[PDB]
């Protein structure tokens, strides 16, 4: 038989003596405040520990406990402090464990002081029975798992003071961000399914794709090549332009528009949802003023400072992480250079002769995500390094800090290859006379037939269908089983069981990989519509695999109390920042909607647009290619190949200067940074405006405060 | 002999009868809580009043009052709320004034309602003496007029403790707030001046302005005019040039990042100090939820629906206001317009045969600035009334919504001209071949010999130094003398002589006539420098002004508290946001800045730069003036013209296409979108990151709060 229990330790059953006579010098400098024994196994030992009622209303008090009562103005009973409770046991285990972790926080000897020394190896509270098996009774743990960590209630609202109750504010406030973040998207992933139908309407009814594969007109092309390639049709590359109609229309416009409107409401609605929650939970955010526990390596520092007698010493650990971000930046870029390059002369060595010309930029960026994940992995414990090497005086500071330079590695990292091909594809690349070359050795870059904005939208697809939806997800569920086999090749009671289960790492994880969805999300959502979806479907699993995660292989967390999410909505409000700018310079220079724009309202000259490729599309004569960069084989398809089509806005070989920068290559740039000018400060004016409109405290919730704290005290009055 | 009154009122000595039953009803409803009297004159009377101690601690604990106690932390005395007085009169004359207020806003029969009923015509506190008179006893008015509203101690800080127990933290936060403005404008003034000098300096060695009237190169121009002119030699308008030099240089553009980096530290800083002053004096903010008082018409407006049983009326007037402020755009526009045509064919008829060219838009602009004081005093009634038919619920949302409508109608029609000069004067002037005429009747507009850069530049000086420092000071002296001398022309007690004052209208126009000056000193800064000197010089007027102008001629305020300053740094908050996109618009669009760095790094040719003004200068055949529009006399001054130099990055005639735009049309276009997005989105950068490094909350006022109620709770527990 057991009895009820709030939380454990462990010791390791048998310098070591000192570390012996410290493991019985803690529990007995606790033992005047609470309560301890010691289980029994041949191989693995524990420390049990109760508490007191005349212990934990004491320091309950202590502190602004805040717990409900009987009376209850319009069915909403209030939260008064401690004064009456005719119950005795009506404290919840989640409260009984944080309460107790107050108490072996408070004494010293500081219980993760010497947990981190590592005299023990545990410290845990107690879940409260099993999930769903053999004449269970039907508790906490059992109808969360039944009810919320389910697949098959994934169509379902999730039961938030039922986690908040079992698992903690924190946890309740993270899967209560998450579901309005879901909630949140359903509309965003309709109007993007829309705007994506709307394109497969008018795909086959545009003008510029339909004359770009229009047959019988004979058209070339310029080699994009190193040395050994041929000219090719224009019409011949035209699936990647009748996709890329679909992602680029007058209405992907309206969708980046939407979506920065998107962007501002969700965080406006959530800042209401979260004063909501914590209007519904505990209120008040007086925390301890940096009084509560320092480190142990802080102290010792304060301890050689005071025997010698650092403060500029984080400035240069930070501008030592700045040089690591700006590092990890060019080390991304060239890591995608290496990927784009891991097929280079396929035709001579290996002889594919398959010749699909899609595939090698799938195993391209295929190659570039592996390396990217082993990155995040060495850059998460490179962030970890650093943010202890800072040495942050208290432990909320040194999770913000480890949070912020673990995110922006992160982000610099995952976003790194998305902005060399979204924007620097193909703009450094010179004119068929000459091309530039690193080293004096081979030609740099060169964007892709039929625009790199396909390179983007299929980066884009298979890195939100290919890296969030599969691997993020798959990773997730096989390294707790990993680790569970692992120690399994390497009846019994409920403090032995939850033993036998992972410990819990941090939500900084599962926040991180969900902003940096929210990033991949509205970054880059102006080229890329349906974007929305993905999120939808990674969402819909996720939040029942977290939910999974927390009751099925975690064990129970301390359940901290939190009124703000963190850093994480400043981080959220940086992105936003961001996500205007980048989808203005996307709409403008990777869309190719600006030059469309330019050439129907200034080189019309028939009404509506017409030979837009004849007008984009210079010439050259192929008879100035330097020093045999020649095509090695010029096959003549045709008749004879006399002037290769490159599109730069050049001025053609028949004028005075030739392969001069013509005055259309000026004039869409100059239309673009006026398009970007347009965009930015319109939609960043309607992101302000849409954040004045909404108000941030809940009307009602104000009403139910004033209504309580008047009721407050006109019942203290009596 | 006269005792220590509190507040006093007016009936009127002799339907009215009805009047006079609620003119002694309402004395009587109050006068089981205080006690009043009535006093004598044959012409005049009053009804004093006296505040009884039995009452004033009730009503002074039935809010959370905070008064000064006997025990103190380290030379810095707590602050409790009430629990021993020991001398029964501690209590100021300001703090019993704000209670009987407080008294006579809780009976209703709500003095303001019966006192905008008409019923009475004055309720107001008491001065405490002369300003330095004849044998005056060193009261707070004395000392205050001496120490600081005198004009001698410009020179020395002001005591805003003294304001502060005297006339109300209101009063005392205003003229903190004016402190702090001008302790923040004597850096960016001193480099200000060292940016004009750095101009003054390199003004007679810069390259463009001294081969702009280099001699004995006979170049002309093309009439800017509308018939009846002349050719004129560039040559001859150099003064222009040489002196728009000392207002663009690479030096203004460094001048308007440190004056944008500026604006935001001194919002930053002012944060700062009024935490700090909101810790000095009261500090909680919990202010009553909309239950003191509402608004007669209101609550018959709430009569009239319950008896008849709107809430859509505050949007249709708010979209009525919002025509109303684009029909004051259009008006600010055309004012403008009529004031630059004031002098139109001033040779015929006139024949003035004098002709600088320099007074003629002096006389335009001062015409521009009458009328533009005529409507705002217009745009200030109209923006009561409609605030007034807009019926807000509260007072103090009556004056926000006041507030933002007057500042919105103050701002745009004080920014109209100067934004029409800077921005839209000579951009959609055709070419010499064909311009654009209103109803086929006369030129539209026509740009300045010299760049109107300069026109700009003499704008905003006689904008700073014609209606700020001199016109604005002088009616704000003289509409107070002017009425006293117009009540004087159509030994006594104290409650009489301060009924011989005029009252207290509000704190809105003088934060109005600050906040327009913010504006002009942000918003503008970038081609003119120095505008932080004639804002020093204002406010080192306007602060003792002010002063003067309160301790003087005002009668006693109400001394309200507040904490915020209002909407007011909302607005500052919005003109700073303003101020980095119109700087980058006058930098890009004004200030012939980028075409000299396009000139620079394009078409050099030379190394430095050299003939920028030939680059710039186009060509014309003047024989393709159209329809005898030519010049009416041709004089001939050189020996034939032949070609007339306009500017506008055009084609010259000996082209096949004749008049078109050229290409460096384009390239100049296009880098100066591109200046406005780099230095839009930088600064803006540095803006939030110089508000993210400094903390908003001051650290010692922290550690103040800390021990402070770390001792009061020490001390409440014995
Ligand atoms: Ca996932
Ligand atoms: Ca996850
Ligand atoms: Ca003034
Ligand atoms: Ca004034």
């Amino acid at each position: 038989m057991d009895y009820h229990e709030d939380d454990k330790r462990f010791r390791r059953e048998e310098l070591c003596r000192e570390a012996e006579f410290l493991k019985l010098k803690m529990p007995t400098k606790k033992v005047y405040h609470i309560s301890e024994t010691r289980g029994l196994l041949k191989t693995i030992n524990s420390v049990l520990q109760k508490i007191t009622d005349p212990i934990q209303p004491k320091v309950a008090e202590h502190r602004p406990q805040t717990t409900k009562r009987l009376s209850y103005p319009f069915s909403r009973e209030k939260q008064h402090l401690f004064d009456l409770t005719d119950r005795d046991s009506f404290f919840d285990s989640k409260t009984r464990s944080t309460i107790v972790y107050e108490i072996l926080k408070r004494t010293t000897c500081g219980i993760t002081s010497l947990l981190a020394n590592g005299v023990y190896s545990a410290a845990y509270p107690l879940h409260d029975g099993d999930y769903e098996g053999d004449n269970v009774e039907f508790n906490d743990r059992k109808l969360l798992y039944e009810e919320w960590a389910s697949y098959g209630v994934f169509y379902k609202y999730q039961p938030i003071d039922l986690v908040r109750k079992y698992f903690g504010e924190k946890v309740g406030l993270y899967f209560a961000w998450l579901g309005a973040y879901t909630q949140m998207l359903i509309p965003a992933s309709i109007v993007g399914v829309i705007v994506f139908l709307y394109g497969c309407a008018t795909v086959d009814e545009n003008i510029p794709s339909m004359e770009m594969c229009d047959q019988r007109y004979n058209i070339t092309m310029c080699p994009l090549c190193d040395k050994t390639c041929s000219y090719w049709k224009m019409s011949s590359a035209c699936a990647t332009a009748r996709a890329s109609h679909l992602f680029d229309n007058p209405a992907t416009v309206f969708f980046s528009v939407f979506m920065a409107l998107w962007a501002a409401t969700f965080m406006e609605h959530w800042k209401r949802k979260q004063m909501r929650l914590n209007y519904r939970w505990d209120l008040t955010g007086f925390e301890e003023e940096e009084e509560a526990v320092k480190d142990h390596p802080r102290a010792e520092y304060e301890a050689r400072v005071l025997e010698k007698s650092p403060a500029y010493f984080t400035n240069l650990v930070s501008i030592i992480f700045m040089i690591a971000v700006t590092f990890a930046i060019v080390l991304g870029v060239i890591i995608y250079r290496i990927s784009t390059a891991a097929a280079l002369a396929m035709n001579s060595s290996p002889s594919v002769r398959s010749n699909i010309r899609v595939t090698v930029t799938a195993t391209a960026v295929i190659i570039n995500l592996v390396v990217i994940i082993l990155l995040d992995e060495v850059y998460g414990c490179i962030a970890r390094w650093l943010t202890k090497i800072e040495v942050p005086k208290t432990e909320k500071s040194f999770e913000e800090r480890l949070t912020f330079k673990a995110f922006l590695l992160k982000f610099v990292n995952s976003y790194t290859p998305i902005f060399y091909v979204a924007f620097f594809k193909g703009r450094f690349v010179g004119r068929p006379g000459d091309y530039v070359y690193i080293f004096r050795s081979f030609r740099m870059e060169e964007c892709a037939p039929g625009g790199c904005l396909m390179e983007l939208c299929i980066q884009l697809s298979i890195i939100m269908l290919g890296k969030q939806l599969i691997q993020n997800n798959l990773f997730e569920i096989g390294i707790p089983k990993m680790k569970k086999f692992i120690r399994y090749l390497k009846r019994k009671q409920r403090y032995e069981v939850d033993f036998n289960l992972e410990p819990f790492a941090g939500l900084t994880p599962e926040y991180m990989e969900m902003i940096i969805q929210f990033g991949f999300v509205t970054l880059f959502v102006a080229s890329f519509p349906l974007a929305p979806l993905f999120a939808l479907l990674n969402n819909i699993i996720e939040i029942r695999l977290d939910a999974k995660k927390f009751v099925t292989e975690l064990r129970r967390p301390v359940a901290i109390r939190a009124k703000d999410i963190g850093i994480w909505y400043n981080i959220l409000r940086g992105v936003g920042k961001l996500a205007v700018i980048i989808n203005a310079f996307v709409i403008s220079f990777t869309s190719d909607f600006i030059p469309r724009l330019v050439y129907l309202y200034m080189y019309s000259q028939n009404g509506t647009m017409h030979g837009f490729v004849n007008h984009t599309l210079s010439s050259f004569n192929v008879s100035d290619f330097q020093n045999g960069t020649a095509p090695n084989d010029p096959l003549d398809l045709g008749y004879e190949v006399q002037i290769c089509r490159y599109k730069d806005y050049r001025e053609p070989p028949w004028s005075e200067h030739k392969y001069d920068i013509s005055k259309d290559f000026w004039a869409v740039l100059a239309a673009r940074l006026a398009f970007v000018i347009v965009f930015q400060n319109l939609v960043m004016f309607m992101s302000d405006f849409v954040d004045w409109v909404i108000p941030d405290i809940p009307k009602d919730i104000s009403q139910q405060i004033h209504k309580e704290k008047v009721l407050m005290v006109e019942l203290f009055m009596r």
